[PDB]
């Protein structure tokens, strides 16, 4: 009986964000578990604690739903199945060892927090209404509790994976190129079996500093694969469905430009593009619900480290979508949202008449 | 002695946006400037009072500058200007005569509102510096501002070139690639001048619904070459000074798409492109004050008709600059500001620490 308790305690704590060099260094060859336990044992009750105090923080519907009030059932229980390590020590082969089995576990309890919260959506839209004030407080706490989330399973993935060339998930020679092959491949096999067609794929890269040296980077080759996948079946998708009268379909093109502080890929298919008020609309949890969140958790993919995710369309002709990376491995850093007062007046809109008429 | 007593009246009142098609009808061939009077009478009266209203609700040292305060004792003249009319009638061809004297008077008077405007923007750097909280504020009141400003001079423009093919300064065929090609022979002839080199012009039309049909467009003119000038000069200028060791300096190249509701307009330049960071700045009217606002003014100029400006490049090779418009006339409708509980809380903003970390 005191899960409310350890939130109000670590909620007073803010979560701190690492550098892609410091990941790295946590991660080294032989860097000691041991700093890892002390460390993680502090931050992971930390980061749920925050999370947890916003939930309960918003609407009574939005928490007597059995989806939210279910999510939140389970960081509760998660959050003391850590409790549990601080008042262990270190130098017991076994505290590290049950720390992770304990890690390991948290993880697929928490599996299916996407599909599940995106219920919550469809019943709330369902139960209250699908108007721009609900729609607005949704993408606000959607945004900051999945890419809570994104953080969380990121610093229980490096330790797992490490702890028994590549630093766990994060490999410091990244070739881009070849992650933008393997993401269209299994797209265009998708492609093949439900519409037995698709198109070819053209890369172009720009190396500003140094022509034709491959481009490489220090980064989550899961997290762009996963970006790039989402892009390119939407480019497919709409490249053969827009050509389903025609013969030639064309080809999507993909560009990856290495700049002084910026990695871009630029995405640009010819599938028949959208109109602008329907683009502002993709990037949205409610919008975007029936009767997926692809792009919108893409893009919190690439914020995670200060990047971005953008779309924009020619109506009639086609799309470009370009993803943001930080170049430098200095400014890769954790973007993670914090429990405020700033945070509390998101949620406080009383919209009823605008500013333009 | 009673300005303040007008502007508490009118700014009660909501002003009142026009669709294209409506601008069409009441400028017409022959529709009688009576009309045109008895709306213009009261519209603007509206719509100097909101304006006058929202300015009158900022900081003191923000009222107190010469700049502000001068520009506001202009629109006073001005607001007092037209309520000389209120109680006088057409029939007399004269009334309705020195309506347009007092219009085009008007308008010379505020001739240099941008320029002025953009001075107390500076003494504020100066005055209390460049923190995120003051940039918000001044954004935000400067893009209703100007906003504000360029309906009226559309009402007024209408009003005067009419009364004394093309209905005013709206032509309702403009053929959007000549106005292309004119926005870049000025800006070619300004480069030659300074650079004594220019890139080339490639352009490109899309007409998803008929494929060889040149693309027009119920729009003005004038705005949309203010829109594209600016983008050319920019797109030039980079171009140049990024190939000043090289010698085979690129074509920009200019796409007109015109969909079922969009008409777009890209330009796609290689001169080098900027990161993804400095991109943000580059709209706003703090961020770029020293020691121009062609950016930020020539987006407001893309949203007034329900458009939009946007930026987005690939640093290490080049920028994509698009305009997006409304193809049909029918969505083609005023953007305006309007002062209301909703705006006032926007100037409340009591920055001091974030909801991220």
């Amino acid at each position: 009986g005191s899960a409310p308790k350890y939130i109000e305690h670590f909620s007073k704590f803010s979560p701190s964000p690492l550098s892609m060099k410091q990941f790295l260094d946590f991660g080294s060859s032989n860097a000691c578990e041991k700093t890892s336990f002390t460390f993680l044992r502090q931050e992971l009750p930390v980061r749920l604690a925050n999370i947890m105090k916003e939930i309960n923080l918003l609407p009574d519907r939005v928490l007597s739903t059995p989806s939210v009030q279910l999510v939140q059932s389970w960081y509760v229980q998660s959050l003391l199945d850590i409790m549990e390590f601080l008042d262990k020590d270190p130098e017991d082969h076994r505290t590290l060892s049950q720390f992770t089995d304990a890690l390991v576990t948290i993880r697929n309890r928490h599996n299916d927090v996407v599909p599940t919260m995106a219920q919550g959506v469809l019943e709330y839209k369902d139960t209250y209404g699908d108007d721009p004030v609900s729609n607005q407080n949704i993408q606000y706490f959607l945004d900051r509790f999945y890419l809570s989330r994104i953080s969380i399973r990121m610093l229980i993935n490096q330790h797992t994976l490490i702890f028994d060339k590549h630093i766990g998930s994060i490999d410091p020679n990244c070739n881009v190129s070849e992650v933008v092959k393997d993401a269209y491949d299994m797209a265009k096999l998708l492609c093949d079996k439900y519409y037995m067609a698709s198109p070819d794929l053209e890369i172009q890269e720009i190396n500003a500093a140094n022509s034709k040296q491959p481009i490489h980077m220090v980064y989550v080759p899961s997290h762009l694969y996963h970006m790039l996948f989402e892009l390119f079946k939407n480019a497919m998708r709409a490249t053969v469905e827009s050509h389903e009268s025609s013969l030639i379909l064309p080809p999507i093109k993909v560009m990856v430009a290495l700049g002084e502080e910026d990695l871009s890929i630029k995405m640009s298919d010819r599938g028949g593009g959208v109109p602008l008020r329907k683009i502002e609309r993709l990037f949205s949890y409610m919008y975007s619900t029936a009767p997926g969140y692809g792009l919108p958790i893409s893009r919190l993919y690439a914020k995670y480290f200060q990047g971005d995710l953008q779309l924009f369309s020619m109506e009639g002709f086609g799309t470009d979508a370009v993803i943001y990376l930080k170049a430098l491995s200095t400014d890769s850093v954790e973007r993670l949202p914090v429990y405020n007062k700033s945070a509390w007046r998101h949620y406080q809109t009383i919209q009823e008449a605008g500013d333009w008429c």
